[PDB]
C-alpha cells in the first residue's frame, strides 16, 4: 500500500468517507504515539528540545470561499454554543469571545495581524465605532474583500494594511493586537513576538489564538511514509501546531496576563459545517472555480483538497472529545 | 472517627506504619481528585485562577539534624542513580546536576537562597575555589553551621548572610542565583522574582528548583475535617506547591531559558532515607533533644512531627511511581 496509490484512489473519489476518517484518525493517533512520553521529565525535556530548535529559526476566488465557509468566511475555529448553532452564529460567538478576552473597549486602536477575509476587523469595527480598526493581511485579494465589505455596511473606521508581517516596519503602535490563527505560519516566533511588542504601548494588550496540542508540541509534517495526509494538506512544511504552553517560553518581550484553551469539539463543528456546506453547494462551487483553473480536474484536485482537509480537520479536533488537538489563547502586555 | 482521636493514637505510637502510609496516602489522593479537572479548558481556568490569586498577595540541635538527615544536612530532594545510593552520596549526585544546570562556572560570585545547613554552599566553594559563594539564610543556627563546616574544610571562599530574603536590600549583584526549596515559603511569588532580578546583571543565570504537582498548584493545608496530616506537619499553612509550569507565568522580570522536573521517586528516597536513619538513631535523637524541649514527651512529639512528616512524604512523592508529586526546576535570566 503505497501514497501514490491511496492518493489516486482519493483524487478519483473512490474512497468512502468512512474509510477517509479512519485512515486519516489513525496518522493523528501515530502522532499523539509520537507526543506523549511516560513521564513529565522525559516530556518536558522533549518539549523544551522543540521550543530550543524554535529559537534558532494562486488565491481562491470569494465567491467559492462564501459557497465553503460561513457568512463572514472565517477561516479558524468557531464556538459552537448549541447543537443547533449555525457556522454563521458560530463565527459570530467567537468573535465576542475575542472581544472579551481581549478587553477590546470602545474608542481603541486595534490591529487584526493575519486578517484574512476581516470578519473579526468587521465585528469589532460595527460594534465599536469609536474604534479604529486596522487588519493586515499579506494577501491582495483578502485586502480588497475586506474594504468592500467596509464600504458595504457603511464602516468608516477600517483601514486595510497590506504586508507580509515579517518584513513589514512601522512605528504605529496600537492599543490592542489580535493573531488569530496566524502564529501557526510564523517562521520565526521570538523575533515575531519582539516586533509585535515594539507596536505596542505600556498600555496596549496583545491577544493570540492558535491551534494547539494540550501537551506538545509538532510541526504539521509526516511522521512516516504511510502518512500520505500531512503534506497533501500542507505541501509546503509550514505548519507548526504549538502545545498549550508553548508561547509561555516566548515572554522575552512581553509577559502573559492570561490564558485558556478551547476544547476541540469547537474546531471539529466548525470544519465539519464547512465541509457539509461545500457539500451541498458542490456544483455551484465546481462552477465557480472553473474558469480560474482551467481543467475540471483541476477543480476536483482543489475541491479534494479543502474537503480532505475538513474530513482530517474533524478527526483531529474531535480525537478524545476534544481533549488533543484544541485551542489556545494567551493575553499578553508588553515588558 | 475525629481528628483529635487519630492525633492522640498517632501520638501514643498506636498507629503502626502500615496503616500511617494507607491514611495518608488516602489524604494525598482526595488532593489529586480536587486538582485534576475533566478537561484542559477547566484545567488551566482552576491553574490560572491560582496563579492570578498569588499575584494579589525554636532550632533543631545540629547534632539532631545530623543524626536524621544525610552528611551535609541536605534538606530537599536529593538524586538517587541506583539502588545502592546510600543519601550521603544522593546529596551529592542533586548538588553537581544544580551546578550542571546552573552552569556553575570556576570564578562566579555565587548566591544560594535559603542556603540551609550549606550543603550547596561548600560543595560549589570546594570544587571552584575560584568562586566566591554567599549563602543566605533567616537562620543564626543555619549561618553559625556553615562557617564552621568551611573552616573545617579549609574553605576561604564563602560568607554567610543573615536575613530574611524578603526583607533585605543590597546593591551587589552576582554571577549565578540559587534558590533550591525555599519559594514554596514565599508569600509574594512576584515580588520575590523582582527583588532577585535587582541582584542581577545581563550575564546572570537563576536556577530555582521548588517540589511541584506536575499538573496543579496548591497550598498545603487540609482540603477537609478528615485531614490531619497537612495541619500537623505545617501548622501555619504558609507551604505553596505550585505546579511544575506555574513559574511560566512570573516572567514579569526575568525569562526562561530551560525547565525540567525530576521525578518523585528521588525525593521519595530522600526522606525514607531520613526517616530509616532517624529509626535506626533513634536513642542518640532522643537523648541529644532532652536538653533544649525539656520533657522526654515533648521530645516524643518533635520526633513524631519529623518522623510523620517523612513517612507522609513517602506517599507523597511516590504516588504513581513519582508521576504526581515531584521536582521542578528553571533556569532564568534576567529580563
Ligand atoms: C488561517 S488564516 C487566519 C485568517 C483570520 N485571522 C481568521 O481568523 O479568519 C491566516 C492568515 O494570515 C495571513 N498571513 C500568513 N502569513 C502572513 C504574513 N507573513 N504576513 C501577513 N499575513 C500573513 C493569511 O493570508 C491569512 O489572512
Ligand atoms: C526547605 S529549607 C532548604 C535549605 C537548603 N536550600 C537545602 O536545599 O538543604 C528552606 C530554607 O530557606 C530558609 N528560609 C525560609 N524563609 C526565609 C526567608 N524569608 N529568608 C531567608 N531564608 C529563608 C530556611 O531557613 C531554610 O534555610
Ligand atoms: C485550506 O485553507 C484553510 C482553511 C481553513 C484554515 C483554518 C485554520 C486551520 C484549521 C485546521 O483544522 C487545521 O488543521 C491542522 C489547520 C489550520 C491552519 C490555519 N487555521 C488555524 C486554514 C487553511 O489554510
Ligand atoms: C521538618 O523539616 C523539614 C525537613 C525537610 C524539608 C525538605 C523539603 C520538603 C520535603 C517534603 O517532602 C515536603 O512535603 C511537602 C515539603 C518540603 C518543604 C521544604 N523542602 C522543599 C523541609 C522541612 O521543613
Amino acid at each position: 500500500e503505497s501514497i501514490g496509490e491511496i492518493m489516486g484512489k482519493l483524487m478519483q473519489g473512490e474512497i468512502g468517507d468512512e474509510e477517509l476518517s479512519k485512515r486519516i484518525k489513525e496518522i493523528f493517533g501515530k502522532r499523539l504515539q509520537w507526543g506523549y512520553k511516560p513521564t513529565h521529565q522525559q516530556q518536558l525535556a522533549f518539549n523544551l528540545d522543540f521550543i530550543k530548535s524554535l529559537k534558532e529559526m494562486y488565491e481562491l476566488p470569494s465567491a467559492f470561499l462564501e459557497a465553503a465557509f460561513g457568512k463572514t468566511i472565517k477561516q479558524s475555529g468557531c464556538y459552537f454554543k448549541d447543537e443547533t448553532t449555525t457556522i454563521d452564529e458560530a463565527e459570530e460567538a467567537s468573535h465576542e469571545l475575542y472581544c472579551e478576552r481581549a478587553q477590546i473597549k470602545d474608542g481603541q486602536t486595534v490591529l487584526d495581524i493575519g486578517c484574512g477575509q476581516g470578519g473579526l476587523v468587521l465585528h469589532i469595527a460595527q460594534k465599536y465605532k469609536n474604534c479604529h480598526v486596522t487588519g493586515l493581511t499579506n494577501s491582495k485579494a483578502q485586502k480588497n474583500y475586506i474594504l468592500m465589505q467596509a464600504e458595504k455596511l457603511q464602516l468608516s473606521n477600517v483601514d486595510v494594511i497590506l504586508a507580509d508581517v515579517t518584513k513589514h516596519e512601522s512605528d504605529k503602535t496600537y492599543d490592542r493586537i489580535l493573531v488569530i490563527a496566524t502564529i501557526e505560519h510564523m517562521k520565526n516566533i521570538q523575533l515575531f513576538m519582539k516586533k509585535l511588542s515594539t507596536w505596542m504601548t505600556e498600555d496596549s494588550l496583545l491577544f493570540v489564538d492558535h491551534i494547539c496540542h494540550k501537551t506538545f508540541s509538532h510541526h504539521f509534517e509526516a511522521i512516516d511514509e504511510d502518512d500520505w495526509y500531512s503534506g497533501f494538506i500542507f505541501p509546503k512544511g509550514c505548519v507548526t501546531i504549538l502545545s498549550a504552553s508553548a508561547l509561555l517560553y516566548f515572554q522575552d518581550d512581553v509577559t502573559i496576563l492570561d490564558h485558556w484553551v478551547v476544547n476541540g469539539m469547537h474546531m471539529a463543528r466548525s470544519v465539519d459545517a464547512w465541509r457539509k456546506k461545500l457539500d451541498k453547494n458542490m456544483e455551484l462551487a465546481r462552477e465557480i472555480l472553473l474558469p480560474g483553473l482551467g481543467s475540471k480536474e483541476a477543480v476536483n484536485g482543489v475541491i479534494t483538497h479543502i474537503r480532505t482537509f475538513c474530513m482530517g480537520g474533524y478527526e483531529q479536533f474531535s480525537y478524545n472529545n476534544g481533549e488533543e488537538w484544541m485551542v489556545a489563547q494567551m493575553l499578553f502586555k508588553k515588558k
